[PDB]
């Protein structure tokens, strides 16, 4: 999917996590976020169109999706324990990774 | 040291990282931050004085220092590679862990 | 590719890493291992044919591939620093993750 | 305590974990291993007596204790979920970190 449509599924499943009532629903939504991030990993953002795929801005942009995937995985451990409320809080914290990359490249 | 004096050394070495010129100076300051966090790990904050050491607020408060120590360690890998500028950026990102705990417990 | 062919590329590239002479060759071989491990992540092993895709043996089997990939990624940082020898040593340690999963499921 | 006595508590508590019957006993033994590993973090091994405290053998030696501690911590999450058997299995995998460091420095 294009970059805009991956961002949208990331933004929508964050909201779905806030309002969830059980672990299977948190699990479902985090899984969808992981696949969206993995698909986004290979795109070129508009603000970087004139750069080389080997350029440190592109390398840094890629790596931000690898950290996000790492944080979603750790949230997935807390849903499998039954510790649902912590899982929901770790999910909200993910905004930090979102904003840090938005500041440089959105 | 008391909680206030550990916070102060954490706050001061963040500023020292911004303005550093080489790897040995970033290394030095991150090391100091790690020891301050490890010393803070066992304190009771004012807003939690009436709670049991086994209580989920205390357990959650402790765990926030374990994540911070984990992030400082990863910043230390980037200073040892010579990749000084990335190390400085990972350091700024640490504010997220700072604020998230401040929101609940400062 | 099938599970057998993925295991064979994993096994072959371990040997190529032992005998390498520069960082580009370590990098090339590690990259091929990551892609083999990502494809294998979605297979069903023979000894598990009679189980459900949601069953804790399957979920654990998947999870062994994620750890493998995380350790291959850290080895890739060591090759990009020019620290070739340390990279080679981190590659030999991967055997622990290979053997653990073979013990339960090969 | 000295390095030898720390290794002996590490070795003893591995055996206690094998033979445990409930989560409180796994928890107790893992906790004693973490503290042994934290004390050992600042020792100098005999085979390294002639080296500088800033020397890459010493820095690598220290780093093996940090990884050990990180793997003991994750095992502690598994005991607190009530997933006792998985905890026991994660404890047996620690041998990989024990052996790797023995190969270079014992
Ligand atoms: C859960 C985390 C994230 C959320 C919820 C999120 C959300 C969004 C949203 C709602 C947009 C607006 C898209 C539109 O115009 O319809 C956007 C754009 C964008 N995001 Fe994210 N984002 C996240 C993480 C990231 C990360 C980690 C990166 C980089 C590594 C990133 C890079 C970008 C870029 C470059 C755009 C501009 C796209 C364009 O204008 O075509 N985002 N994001
Ligand atoms: C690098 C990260 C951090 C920085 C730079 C920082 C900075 C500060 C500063 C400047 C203060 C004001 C202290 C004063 O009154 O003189 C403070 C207070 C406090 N911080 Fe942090 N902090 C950090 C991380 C954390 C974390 C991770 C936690 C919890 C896990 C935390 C918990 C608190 C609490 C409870 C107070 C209130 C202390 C009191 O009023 O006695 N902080 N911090
Ligand atoms: C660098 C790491 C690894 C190496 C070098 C490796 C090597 C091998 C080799 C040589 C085989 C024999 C294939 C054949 O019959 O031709 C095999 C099979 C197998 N491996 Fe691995 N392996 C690795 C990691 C893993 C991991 C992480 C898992 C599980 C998460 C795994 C699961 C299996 C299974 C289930 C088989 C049996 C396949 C069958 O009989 O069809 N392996 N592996
Ligand atoms: C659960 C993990 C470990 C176990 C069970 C273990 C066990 C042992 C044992 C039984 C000894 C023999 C002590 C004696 O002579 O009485 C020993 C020595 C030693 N261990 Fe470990 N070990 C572990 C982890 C580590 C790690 C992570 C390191 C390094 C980072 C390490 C470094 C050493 C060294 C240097 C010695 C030699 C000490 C001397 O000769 O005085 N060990 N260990
Ligand atoms: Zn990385
Ligand atoms: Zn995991
Ligand atoms: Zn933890
Ligand atoms: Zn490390
Ligand atoms: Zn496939
Ligand atoms: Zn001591």
């Amino acid at each position: 999917a294009d970059l805009e449509d991956n961002m949208e599924t990331l933004n929508d499943n964050l909201k779905v996590i806030e309002k969830a009532d059980n672990a299977a629903q948190v699990k479902d939504a985090l899984t969808k976020m992981a696949a969206a991030a993995a698909d986004a990993w290979s795109a070129t953002p508009p603000k970087l169109e004139d750069k080389s795929p080997d350029s440190p801005e592109m390398a840094d942009f890629r790596h931000g999706f690898w950290i996000l995937i790492g944080q979603i995985h750790a949230a997935l451990h807390l849903a499998n324990c039954g510790k649902v409320k912590e899982a929901q809080a770790a999910a909200e914290q993910l905004k930090c990774t979102c904003n840090a990359c938005h500041q440089k490249y959105r």
